[PDB]
RNA sequence: CUUGAGUCUCGUAGAGGGGGGUAGAAUUCCAGGUGUAGCGGUGAAAUGCGUAGAGAUCUGGAGGAAUACCGGUGGCGAAGG
């Protein structure tokens, strides 16, 4: 019968507030969350979201 | 003789020259924390670097060159500068 509905195991850490940095080049756009204090919380990125080409730099693809 | 040329005091502007020190931003490298799979590259790509933990991100150190903006038809210089 059972048809699942939540997304992940059960929240680890958390920290209520973070830091965002997004480092845009011409190839390649790079989205990396992080503590105040200095800590990555975790990553995704323009390449890593199943872009390549000339679609890794690209607004629609940061944006993704 | 004194207009030429030289000379004296008072001042002014400027990256003019030489010798010493010093400060910040940044690329790098080593060290350590977090953190996950690409990163880097181009017209597109591959070689490279990456699951031995990279890229990104926070801290600390090391070193060496240059010295943003100000800077402008600017300015100084015998010219190169």
């Amino acid at each position: 019968a059972k048809a699942p509905i939540r997304a992940r195991k059960r929240v680890r850490k958390q920290v209520s507030d973070g830091v965002a940095h997004i480092h845009a080049s011409f190839n390649n756009t790079i989205v990396t969350i992080t503590d105040r204090q200095g800590n990555a919380l975790g990553w995704a990125t323009a390449g890593g979201s199943g872009f390549r080409g000339s679609r890794k730099s690209t607004p629609f693809a940061a944006q993704v």
